[PDB]
């Protein structure tokens, strides 16, 4: 199933969205490289596309595709993902669609290549790129993820898996929102727990998504709060030493929340606390979050 939801300004069926043939690119002008990320059914591979944006210029791109082991329903879901990406349009703070190969073979989704890879591994390596990481970087990543999230919300799009492992970093320390989806081995990632029917990122999920399967723009805002916690603790897994079980669900239902990370400015922990409000209607919108971090950046400067 396609994970990203698009709501009517009622859910829009992604198969009903259009595929603009302006994105069509010939497969024989792609030269594949190393695998950047891989799951059981899909992968993201680095590639050199020849004459994609500029007429004759070669450029590094990332290709989303499936492995030969993928069934028909997955190939359809990749086409549906390409239509959502095409519908979303362009924004600085998302991993943008550059082209696609849908004729004469399997679907290949061509997007921007972000040289630093995922933010979670970037933050983890910066514990204990040659350059050091400071508070000015973390505040900028918070600001850019929020702009990217408010862009998605403006397109009536609920991401449903916002976490540091789905945020890429590129030249200039620009954070772009992504979703590895089938390009990650969730069968071997302890952040996705088995619900008996599927593997979910429970520690990033709002109470109403765990208890009622309700994913709203507000639930996404909860996940952003968990992301801020991850980011300001330099890649620490949420709720340390607390396994996802009956005890975890009880405290979450009761109103238990994580403690402020060490590197978090007080105004930033208040942002987390408001994203974690039990009542979704009392949580800030991404548009309100952007204005808050804009104020925090000017106070710093
Ligand atoms: C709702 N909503 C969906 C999206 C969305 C969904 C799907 C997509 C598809 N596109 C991609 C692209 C990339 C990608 C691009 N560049 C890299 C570079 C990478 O690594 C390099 C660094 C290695 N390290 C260097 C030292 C050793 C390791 C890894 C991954 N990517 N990953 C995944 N999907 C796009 C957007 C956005 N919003």
């Amino acid at each position: 199933e396609v994970q990203w939801k698009v709501v009517e300004e009622v859910y829009i069926d992604p198969t009903q969205l259009p595929y603009d043939h302006k994105w069509e690119f010939p497969r024989n002008r792609l030269s594949f490289g190393k695998t950047l990320g891989a799951g059981a059914f899909g992968k993201v591979v680095e590639a050199t596309a020849y004459g994609l944006i500029k007429s004759d210029a070669a450029m590094t791109v990332a290709v989303k595709m499936l492995k030969p082991s993928a069934h028909l329903t997955e190939r359809e879901a990749l086409m549906s993902e390409l239509k959502v990406l095409s519908y979303l349009g362009n924004h600085m703070n998302i991993v943008n669609l550059l082209g696609a190969c849908t004729i004469g073979g399997p679907t290949l989704v061509i997007t921007e290549y972000c040289c630093y890879g995922d933010l979670l591994n970037f933050l983890r390596r910066k514990r204990d790129d040659e350059l050091a990481l400071d508070l000015e970087d973390l505040l900028s990543f918070s600001y850019q993820v929020a702009k990217g999230m408010a862009f998605l919300a403006s397109k009536n799009c609920i991401h449903r898996d916002l976490a540091a492992r789905n945020i890429l970093l590129t030249h200039g320390r620009i954070t772009k929102i992504c979703d590895f989806g089938l390009a990650r081995d969730i069968k071997n990632d302890s952040n996705y727990v088995v619900k008996g029917n599927a593997r979910l990122p429970v520690k990033w999920m709002a109470p109403e998504s765990i208890f009622n399967c309700v994913y709203t723009f507000e639930s996404d805002v909860w996940s952003y709060g968990i992301f801020l916690w991850e980011l300001f603790s330099l890649g620490s897994s949420p709720y340390p030493g607390m396994p996802v079980d009956s005890k975890f669900y009880k405290m979450i239902k009761e109103g238990f929340r994580m403690l402020s990370p060490e590197h978090a400015p007080a105004e930033m922990y208040d942002i987390m606390k408001t994203c974690w409000d039990a009542d979704p209607l009392k949580r800030p919108t991404f548009k309100q979050i952007v204005q808050l971090i804009e104020k925090q950046i000017s106070e710093s400067t």
